[PDB]
C-alpha cells in the first residue's frame, strides 16, 4: 500500500558510483520518528501518455519476490518530466566493485553463482527475461546474499512465444550477449543463460578489469576499443572462440561456462538444470 511522498525524503548521498546513472540514498522518514531506500531518477519526456505507460510497466516488477532479485518498492511521477523509481537499499553494492577489494574463496563465488541462477531460474518461471546479466548488475546485502538489480531492460515474454524480438539498435551490452541476440535481435531464456556464463567467468577471474569480457574480446579480435563492430564479434564467436580459464578456475566449471556458451540456444542448460549442478559442485568446494 506504500506510496512515497517526495516531502519525506531526505537525501543522504550518491550510490553506485555512476555506474546505474543517478541513484541515491534516501531516508525515508513521513511520521518524523525511518526506513532507507534507493531512489532512481528516470528522465522520461516522452509525452505524458508514453511517461504513464511505462510507470505502469515498471510498476509490475513489483508483483515479482524473490529474496535474491531485488525489491522493488514504487514508481512515483514527478511532473521536470521525471518518474521516481524506489526500491530496496543493498549495502554492499555491486559485486563489480566488491570482488576487487575482498578475499573471496572458490566456495564462496559458487555460491554466489547458486544464487543468481536461483532468482534467474523464478525470473523465467515468472515468464521475464532480463536481458542485462552481468556482474555490475548483482548487489550484495549485509549477509553477503546475491541480489540482482537493473530490471532497466527486463521483459515480460508473450504467451506463445519463445523469444522476446529486441526493436532498436541502441546501446547494447553487446559482451555479454548471445549470437542470436547480436545478429538476429531475438531475445530467448537460452540467451540469459548465455550471459550468466559471462557472469560467471566474470567472478571467477574477480572481476579483474584487465580479464574483463570488453578487455579480452577486443584482444581475440584484434582491433581497439574504438573500430569494434557487433558483425566481427559475431563472426568470432560462430569461429568457436570463447573466452578463456580464469586463473584457478576448475575444469567442470569453466565446462559449465562453455554449456552456456553453445552457439546454439536449445542445447545450453537451463537455470533450473543449473542450480542442483552448481549444488554439487559447491559440494566438492566447501570448508
Ligand atoms: O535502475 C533500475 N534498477 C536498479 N537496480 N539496482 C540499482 S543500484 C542499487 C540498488 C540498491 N542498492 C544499491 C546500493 C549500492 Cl551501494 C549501489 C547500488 C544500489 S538501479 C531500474 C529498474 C527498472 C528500471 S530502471
Amino acid at each position: 500500500p506504500t506510496v512515497f511522498h517526495k516531502r519525506y525524503l531526505k537525501k543522504i548521498r550518491d550510490l553506485g558510483e555512476g555506474h546505474f546513472g543517478k541513484v541515491s540514498l534516501y531516508c525515508y522518514d513521513p511520521t518524523n520518528d525511518g526506513e532507507m531506500v534507493a531512489v532512481k531518477a528516470l528522465k522520461a519526456d516522452c509525452g505524458p501518455q508514453h511517461r504513464s505507460g511505462w510507470k505502469q510497466e515498471i510498476d509490475i516488477l513489483r508483483t515479482l519476490y524473490h529474496e535474491h532479485i531485488i525489491k522493488y518498492k514504487g514508481c512515483c511521477e514527478d511532473q521536470e518530466k521525471s518518474l521516481q523509481l524506489v526500491m530496496e537499499y543493498v549495502p554492499l553494492g555491486s559485486l563489480r566493485d566488491y570482488l576487487p577489494r575482498h578475499s573471496i574463496g572458490l566456495a564462496q563465488l559458487l555460491l554466489f553463482a547458486q544464487q543468481i541462477c536461483e532468482g534467474m531460474a523464478y525470473l523465467h518461471s515468472q515468464h521475464y527475461i532480463h536481458r542485462n546479466l552481468a556482474a555490475r548488475n548483482v548487489l550484495l546485502d549485509n549477509d553477503r546474499l546475491v541480489k540482482i538489480g537493473d530490471f532497466g531492460l527486463a521483459k515480460a515474454v508473450p504467451e506463445g512465444h519463445e523469444y522476446y524480438r529486441v526493436r532498436e539498435d541502441g546501446d547494447s551490452p553487446v559482451f555479454w550477449y548471445a549470437p542470436e541476440c547480436l545478429k538476429e535481435y531475438k531475445f530467448y531464456y537460452a540467451s540469459d543463460v548465455w550471459s550468466f556464463g559471462v557472469t560467471l567467468y566474470e567472478l571467477l577471474t574477480h572481476c579483474d578489469s584487465s580479464q574483463s569480457p570488453p578487455t579480452k574480446f577486443l584482444e581475440l579480435i584484434g582491433i581497439a576499443q574504438g573500430q569494434m563492430t557487433v558483425l566481427r564479434l559475431t563472426e568470432l564467436l560462430e569461429r568457436g572462440e570463447r573466452l578463456p580459464r580464469p586463473d584457478k578456475c576448475p575444469c567442470e566449471v569453466y565446462h559449465l561456462m562453455k554449456n552456456c556458451w553453445e552457439t546454439e540456444a536449445s542445447f545450453r542448460p537451463t537455470f533450473e538444470n543449473l542450480i542442483p549442478i552448481l549444488k554439487t559442485v559447491h559440494e566438492k568446494y566447501r570448508h
